[PDB]
């Protein structure tokens, strides 16, 4: 029994985090077999921010300006390309820590650990989800840029984020381990507002689904409804659209609680409509959205209480 | 910017997680230089549980009884003892990923990272605070027995939980890694119960200075209050007592803020008696009780391990 916001084991990626430093700045970077991967503005001053020109910053370096620290022993840097917004460091010794890695794109609803680093050394690891306007409302700080999202299924480590900045919200913006932005953010000062963030709907969905495994049945109604008059009401409480695949996402869930997907479609239309009148779903008194379906399988029971 | 609920890295602990099995029963271990410590109730069946006499069952058994997996690898039991609840099974071999750790007892109100573990395999790592009922609130299968709590203190990982067992209500109950249960449990199936568990003050006054650190400022008053009028205020509404050492404790965030410490208690009482009025404080609908004084400064300092 019990539910928490749990996050992978982070000796996988710990072992993977390096220090990169180029003039005044430094970041952090993920070192994974001979390569080194940071975000590309370590290249970059504050005046240099505003419109930066990768390419031309780039090409005045050389292999010895970018320093390289895994622990307290300097790697050498071989080689230098850019991937988009990530800069990739080829070292002339391969990490011997090494994890089964994979680099994926995750979709917003999808969560993730964030191993938290600061001067290549790791500070604390904690549980989020990449929001449907595609910032992560993470807890970082000044020189945490290139601390990295992952999962770890099966033994084998998926590296889905890598940090590159705070928005003026606090919200984060970042890229995937190909430095492809998650959402239409750029590593430019400029105006980029987070826009409107909603409720991931399959996840608050799948987490009452986690509360009538361990217990929680106080919720759920007499009612059903359709899929649309759900997405009608939804809507109106800025949530995300609950799609098909979304109701078959959540059929594994339903067939182990007994609770039709449209049947705990209208316990979250009279919960949003009514509030929770003084009570708690699973420690909360609020409608938790950073837990998949998957997640929910992943740490809940197999049998329902 | 940011504020979640955010565990140590758990690599140093990884590392020493181990599988032990006794018969038809199996859990984890912590293998720690030559000695892997584990509930000392792995020798027992279900019917032992009952009235188990620990000193007449291990006395039974051999060390070649005692089965232990480091990953794929069998590790051989070359001695055992018992210290308390905790069986201390002597290997033949010292674990080369043995950090630096002390065995620390922890008191109620202070928060660790719980690194799940099922076969000797890391799950996932949580925050969780030991309440003031000596109760965790954690998130446990069958399987998780063995698995600990740790806190990092710059190089040194603090073992002080080893998980034990579930009480009926879902919480959890276990021992400090010399075997000591937290907490008026023993180690046996009999009727045991939760005692009533109180809000830990400290801790909430810790997480409204965090939400004023991270922009929250609606709930603040211009107000003052004693600490014997806070105090009174605290027992009625089923929160720990503040006391002299708590309000020293919150100096630094205090400081840091401006805002006096019985001056946010002035907010808490505030808070106690009208509610939130549909407001959230870091995203929160509930006063949130499972971050420390040194919890709020590591995460907005950003320390490093
Ligand atoms: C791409 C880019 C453009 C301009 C500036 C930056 C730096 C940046 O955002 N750094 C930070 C990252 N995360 C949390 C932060 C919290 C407080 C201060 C700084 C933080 C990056
Ligand atoms: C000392 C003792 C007495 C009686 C029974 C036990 C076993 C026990 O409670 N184990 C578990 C621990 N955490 C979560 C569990 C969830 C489901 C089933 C078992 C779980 C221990
Ligand atoms: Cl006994």
């Amino acid at each position: 029994s019990g539910f928490r916001k749990m996050a992978f084991p982070s000796g996988k990626v710990e072992g993977c985090m390096v220090q990169v430093t180029c003039g005044t700045t430094t970041l952090n970077g993920l070192w994974l077999d001979d390569v080194v991967y940071c975000p590309r503005h370590v290249i970059c001053t504050s005046e240099d921010m505003l419109n930066p020109n990768y390419e031309d910053l780039l090409i005045r370096k050389s292999n010895h300006n970018f320093l390289v620290q895994a622990g307290n022993v300097q790697l050498r840097v071989i080689g230098h390309s850019m991937q988009n917004c990530v800069l990739k460091l080829k070292v002339d010794t391969a990490n011997p820590k090494t994890p089964k890695y994979k680099f994926v794109r995750i979709q917003p609803g999808q969560t993730f650990s964030v191993l938290a680093c600061y001067n290549g050394s790791p500070s604390g690891v904690y549980q989020c989800a990449m929001r449907p306007n595609f910032t992560i409302k993470g807890s970082f700080l000044n020189g945490s840029c290139g601390s990295v999202g992952f999962n770890i299924d099966y033994d084998c480590v998926s590296f889905c984020y890598m940090h590159h900045m705070e928005l003026p919200t606090g919200v984060h913006a970042g890229t995937d381990l190909e430095g492809n932005f998650y959402g239409p953010f750029v590593d430019r000062q400029t105006a980029q507002a987070a826009g409107t963030d909603t409720t991931i709907t399959v996840n608050v969905l799948a987490w009452l689904y986690a509360a009538v495994i361990n217990g929680d049945r106080w919720f759920l109604n007499r009612f059903t409804t359709t899929l649309n008059d759900f997405n009608l009401v939804a809507m109106k409480y800025n949530y995300e659209p609950l799609t098909q695949d979304h109701v078959d996402i959540l059929g594994p869930l339903s067939a182990q609680t007994g609770i039709a997907v449209l049947d705990m479609c209208a316990s979250l239309k009279e919960l949003l409509q009514n509030g929770m009148n003084g009570r708690t779903i699973l420690g909360s008194a609020l409608l938790e959205d950073e837990f998949t379906p998957f997640d929910v399988v992943r740490q809940c029971s197999g049998v329902t209480f």
